[PDB]
């Protein structure tokens, strides 16, 4: 009741992984395994965190966006206008340029844009953590979006909720 499953086992319905690299071919995936437009910048693969397949496992090698979209513009639920994005997340090599992740996107227009720094070292031991994001310190497209040229991490559990999870960790706003 407190909460809303984008992916939690499997793509909630209105959802898609979108795999988005520097060609002319954008790529929308909802199954177990994607590539990029061009076969390598970008590729999706599952992992098994509390059952087989509950996981997806991203692999950047290049310039890329990962998203987690809504297959139309879906205006945010004002459940959650002081609610949280929340999520599992395992960086198992951690960007070496940099990576962008931004939360509740419309078309110009995100209700976060988080640096990786900004969390690197609560992330650095390349175990699985629970991720709560804070929506507020108009219709949505990307759930989330992550951004890098050389990155990977893994992604289980994503859901909007009002409340974060007991073992969660906030990740709060920039002072
Ligand atoms: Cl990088
Ligand atoms: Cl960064």
């Amino acid at each position: 009741s407190d909460s809303h499953p984008l992916f939690v086992r499997s793509l909630a319905k209105n959802m898609t992984w979108q795999l988005a690299d520097t060609s002319t071919q954008k790529v929308l995936a909802s199954g177990a395994s994607a590539t990029s437009g061009d076969k390598q910048s970008l590729l999706m693969q599952s992992v098994n965190l509390s059952y087989q397949e509950d996981g997806r496992g991203f692999n950047w090698r290049a310039q890329a966006a990962l998203s987690l979209s809504y297959l139309e513009p879906t205006p945010l639920d004002s459940k959650f206008s002081t609610g949280y994005l929340e999520l599992k997340m395992r960086i198992d090599k951690a960007p070496e340029q940099g990576a962008n992740l931004q939360v509740m996107c419309s078309e110009s227009n995100c209700l976060r844009d988080i640096d990786f720094s900004s969390f690197s070292q609560l992330m650095a031991d390349k175990s699985w953590h629970t991720l709560a994001i804070p929506l507020h310190c108009q219709p949505i497209t990307d759930a989330l979006r992550i951004t890098s040229q050389n990155l990977s991490l893994a992604i289980a559990d994503v859901a909007l909720t009002i409340k974060p999870s007991d073992d969660s960790i906030s990740l709060t706003c920039a002072k």
